[PDB]
């Protein structure tokens, strides 16, 4: 049947689902691994093993144990974001979106979701992979991963809880579309990974990994990258918080095998309700459990391997948002709000740069300052919190991002880059926040093509070029068709605009303060 | 006798002279001190002792021994800044200009020279003070003082040659102000000391010396203040020059007494060619002998004193100009020509930032790069010139005279700041180098005022204005006239931090000059190079 696949783990029965006025195949909850609960949390993952019978794969699977945010309940802009069904140790499924009649090795597109390496679900509405799949014609898969202490506690050393599981469950999936996808009219060949915030910073991850290298052939990251300031931590400082999670639960620290069986009695809450505890700071846009440069998934430094050009070497396509640091400044820095413009004192303002630069010293946090304060209208409210905004956005997003495509670029096939400042219509933040990070992902997806969700008709012809350049990307390297997107080379570096206005080229996307966070700070940190 | 005037230390014969169709009387070439020639070379200066007869004022004395540029010959934009008079150790005097008829009591000013305590004359045309001291009805003095190794060679210890005597030169010259003034129809008690570069900070050290706070009412600095970077020295840096010097010289360096003692015997040209080679390192905008921080004539440190309010509390009226680095720039860094637009590589660029801040470690370099670089468009030449431009000045003189401004207000009786931003219709130097390091001083002295220098009518009621702020201020230490119509400067508060333009339009009043280039030097590189 259409519905009907044989894969090599067994048969699974997927679902016809409407779309647009029309119809595509679904096949939700496909397990690519074999549960990693009881002896095996923290541990590597495991291939599933074979089933009989048919497996029903016609809903949603559960979302990953998290942490729950629960600041505005009933909110739909925090709640879109929060796991829309049960969660479970049991999460390490995957979901496929089959145009219909089945086409034939078509293109794949792999989606990562990002949620800081804390949280994050595969399930979430915006991340409905029907209208993408229908629209562009190609077959979207959506995979899951271990999050938080399930997925990075690190213990580098044991072979019980070694770190980076999380990624090597993305793997996994990957492995798994690798060897099955062409049973659903996929071509194996041809998949691009693609991902936002910590999935974009984990779609780099896996260009910079051998053992990921060859289980795809481009990529695309939104929003992050793998040399993030939050995106990884040393072995050191890995096994720190891995043992200090231990103090905060009275675990016998007198060994990683006793901290580890410890651990492992602990029931899930347990752990998300201390896991915030074992940051070394107070800030924001740093999270406790994320990757860990092994020298193994990692072989050496991510510096030193963007250097060298040790990555796979193929076509890329990024960017970034207008506003990526307003969402963390309103959870974390005094002053903000979610019901006012939030305009930021002096002394707020003073405290929002510690918070975002909670490893630099006091000239290194003057630095900042005077690099992001106007002395001619220092006490202008307006401009402390755009400020504070940037400051968030361009050391924890865009500058980490323009380092990576400088880099890369030196190495690889191709790179087209993308500013996305378009303020949705129907946005239920507030104005202050702006363009939000994750916010291009509903254009991403096509959310704007349904009728029901209010959108403008520019916004939907918006996200119809959105997925058409995406789409054609994944399928050609090349997000033209034979206004083009120009190449970002090393020389001119060239970016467009995404937005509802005519295509516009820029160079030097932010050049002045990526300077000052790529060069000058780093080596003033150094230095002193 | 107008012309005929007996002082403390002898009668003084004055000459007439004529002065926009009217006339004044001139008393130049006066002595203050003892010929500081032979065993008194790099000695205090000591007070001219009386003589018989009646002196002859009535020309210019001679300039002091001094560095001579020679880059453009016959170059009036640079000879003009040249010594007009023969050279010579024996330099001490200085001039008077006085209203005919002779006032009774009015107000007096007294000119201090500039020149990077290196150089300067008190007799260039450009400082010919017949026209103010006539326009406004000022008695207007021009004093004099030794630059170079002959006035700031500093070995701390000895009595031979303790520095800064040519600072003390400049107070003698002041306490027979003091003394003799009213003999010439000047009130004592009304003395304002004004000055441009090194004597703009030389003004601003007179206010901070306990020794010399008495002798002047009030002070205008231009475009110079006693804290900026090339102002002044340690006692240990200034040995080390001083040391240096005799070195250069194969002079015995087993002691101070030998060291000094073989100076003396060298011929002034002989000091003079060496004099650069002293410098630690290559550099802009740097002069080798300076005043030096020595607990004598300066307590302690100049920022301390800023801080603590110890200096002297009156009206002060100052301000910069807009280029104030081109002339340097010029002079030293690659790159930069008379009869070019002076278009800067990226490399120049970099060479001129070291060149311009030579005490800079690798980071603090970086750190005045990044302040000063337009990231999207680094290969400007243009905009690499303008970006040398302002540092060079911000660093030298426009930042460090807020610094000044700023903390006198603290304590200050009242503060008038400018920014003068003219550039004159018959400038010879080129356009580039805009509103030039010294070319207010043309207007102050009012030499717009004579047809045949073809200024503009503009340019003439612009000198006018200025004029008649300085002396107004000098007067009553206000530029403003009570109760008049035209607009009013108004004062600098810590607060409001106020401060107008100076050209041919009408007033504007803005705030903060240079606030944010000014954080940056005033506040972060310092920091950045303390740490370590
Ligand atoms: C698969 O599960 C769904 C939901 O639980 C159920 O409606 C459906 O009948 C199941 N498949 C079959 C027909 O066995
Ligand atoms: C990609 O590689 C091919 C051959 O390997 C080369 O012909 C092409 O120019 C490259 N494209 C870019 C823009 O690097
Ligand atoms: C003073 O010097 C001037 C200039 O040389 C001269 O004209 C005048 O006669 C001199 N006075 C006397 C009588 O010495
Ligand atoms: C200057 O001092 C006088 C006398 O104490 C005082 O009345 C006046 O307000 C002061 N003016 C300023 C501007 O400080
Ligand atoms: C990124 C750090 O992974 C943050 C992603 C945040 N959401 C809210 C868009 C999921
Ligand atoms: C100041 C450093 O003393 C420079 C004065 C230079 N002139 C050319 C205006 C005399
Ligand atoms: C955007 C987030 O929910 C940040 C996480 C908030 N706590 C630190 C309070 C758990
Ligand atoms: C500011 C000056 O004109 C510098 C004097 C010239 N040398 C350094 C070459 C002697
Ligand atoms: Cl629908
Ligand atoms: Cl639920
Ligand atoms: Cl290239
Ligand atoms: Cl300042």
């Amino acid at each position: 049947s259409e519905l009907l696949v044989n894969t090599k783990s067994g048969k699974v029965m997927g679902t016809r689902v409407p779309v647009l006025s029309s119809h595509i195949s679904a096949f939700l909850g496909i397990p690519f691994a074999e549960p990693p609960v009881g002896n095996m949390r923290f541990r590597r993952p495991e291939p599933k093993k074979p089933w009989s019978g048919v497996w029903n794969a016609s809903t949603y699977p559960n979302n990953c144990q998290q942490y729950v945010d629960e600041q505005f309940p009933g909110f739909s802009g925090s709640e879109m974001w929060n796991p829309n069904r049960e969660m479970s140790e049991d999460c390490l499924y995957l979901n496929i979106w089959v145009p219909s009649p089945r086409p034939k090795s078509t293109t794949v597109m792999v989606w990562i979701y990002g949620g800081g390496f804390y949280s994050g679900s595969s399930t979430l509405d915006v991340y409905n992979g029907k209208y993408l799949a229908y629209t562009e014609e190609v077959v979207l898969v959506s995979l899951s991963y271990r999050v938080g202490a399930f997925g990075f506690l690190a213990l580098h050393g044991s072979q019980e809880a070694p770190g980076n599981v999380g990624l090597l469950d993305q793997r996994m999936a990957l492995q798994w579309v690798h060897d099955n996808i062409q049973f659903f009219g996929g071509d194996p060949k041809t998949v691009t990974i693609f991902g936002e915030s910590a999935g974009g910073a984990s779609v780099g991850m896996h260009i910079l990994s051998p053992g990921s290298r060859d289980l795809f052939r481009r990529a695309i990251l939104q929003s992050g990258s793998p040399n993030c300031p939050w995106a990884s931590v040393s072995v050191a400082e890995g096994r720190r918080r891995a043992v200090e999670l231990g103090r905060n639960l009275n675990c016998n620290l007198n060994s990683d095998e006793e901290l580890i069986h410890c651990l492992r009695e602990k029931k899930p809450q347990e752990l998300i309700d201390v896991e915030w505890n074992v940051l070394p700071f107070d800030s924001i846009f740093r999270f406790s459990f994320v990757p860990v440069i092994d020298g193994e998934f990692f072989p050496t430094s991510l510096e030193s391997m963007l250097n060298s050009g040790n990555f796979k070497k193929t076509q890329i396509l990024l960017g970034v948002n207008k506003d990526e640091g307003s969402f963390f400044l309103l959870y974390g820095a005094p002053g903000f709000s979610k019901d006012s413009e939030s305009k930021i004192s002096r002394e707020d303002f003073m405290s929002g740069v510690k918070l975002s630069v909670p490893h630099a010293n006091d000239l290194g946090l003057d630095a900042v300052t005077l690099q992001y304060t106007d002395w001619m209208d220092d006490n202008n409210g307006i401009k402390n919190r755009d400020g504070l905004d940037d400051i968030v956005g361009d050391h924890n997003v865009i500058c980490p991002l323009m380092h990576f495509v400088n880099k890369y670029t030196k190495f690889g096939n191709g790179t087209y880059l993308y500013f996305f400042n378009h303020r949705a219509s129907n946005l239920v933040w507030p104005e202050w926040m702006g363009v939000i990070h994750g916010y291009e992902i509903e254009f991403v997806f096509g959310l704007p093509l349904v009728k029901e969700l209010n959108y403008t008709a520019e916004e939907e012809a918006l996200s119809r070029r959105i997925m058409h350049y995406w789409a054609t990307f994944a399928k050609t390297g090349n997000p033209n068709e034979p206004s083009k997107w120009p190449l970002f080379t090393t020389k001119e570096q060239k970016f467009i605009d995404l937005n509802t206005e005519p295509m516009k080229v820029h160079q030097r996307l932010r050049v002045q303060m990526c300077v000052f966070w790529n060069q000058f700070l780093p080596k003033l940190l150094n230095a002193t």
